[PDB]
Order: C-alpha cells, then structure tokens, then sequence
C-alpha cells in the first residue's frame, strides 16, 4: 500500500511514535519518506541475501523473519510479511525495539541525511494532528 503523508503520520500516532524516546512524529515520517516513500510493499534485496521490508526498510538478517534470510536472529519475532500490510502495527513496535537499544533514529540512514536537524514539524503540517 502507498501511505499518504498524513495517514501514515496518523496511524504512527495512534501507535505511540509521537515523541517516543524523544522522537517526535515527524521525524518518523520524514524516515519513512525517504526509506521507503511511503510504500509499505518496497523491497531492497542486499548483497548478504537479507531484505529490508516496509516503510522503514527493517532487515530480515537481525529484525524479522522472512523464510530466506541465512542466519536470520529475528529480533522483532515477527515474519517479514507484517511489515508488509497495510496495518503499521508490526512496523511500530519493531521500530521501537530498534530505537530503544542502538544509535537511536541513527539506525536509518536516510532520516540521518534528510530529516536529523532540521525542522520535521512540517512532515505533519496540514495533517491535523
């Protein structure tokens, strides 16, 4: 499925993103824009045989898993395909599991690039949120 902005921005809301662990929304929004724009079907085979799967591009190696990943450790406990739907559920509660134990949002390279120190707040802007 392809998230609009702002209904991806309020289904993360309504998952707990907002502010988690010091990350405001938009920051999320922003990673996921650039990860994935917004497409939770989006894949990126990797040269180790792992994929990043959904709308943050998590890695079948560590997070989730897939069925076809060598040596997948599967931290999230979940198969890569509920990263997949068009539910965020799966999605923010690995997301959260990777936030709360490494270089915080740094774990995505993209929102290092585009979104960290400048002014996320207009990823929501127009949302209502």
């Amino acid at each position: 499925k392809v998230f609009g902005r702002c209904e991806l921005a309020a289904a993360m809301k309504r998952h707990g993103l907002d502010n988690y662990r010091g990350y405001s929304l938009g920051n999320w929004v922003c990673a996921a824009k650039f990860e994935s724009n917004f497409n939770s079907q989006a894949t990126n085979r990797n040269t180790d045989g792992s994929t990043d799967y959904g709308v943050l591009q998590i890695n079948s190696r560590w997070w989730c898993n897939d069925g076809r990943t060598p040596g997948s450790r599967n931290l999230c406990n979940i198969p890569c395909s509920a990263l997949q739907s068009s539910d965020i559920t799966a999605t923010a509660n690995c997301a959260k599991k990777i936030v709360s134990d490494g270089d915080g949002m740094n774990a995505w390279v993209a929102w290092r690039k585009h979104c960290k120190g400048t002014d996320v707040r207009v990823w929501i802007k127009g949302c209502r949120l």
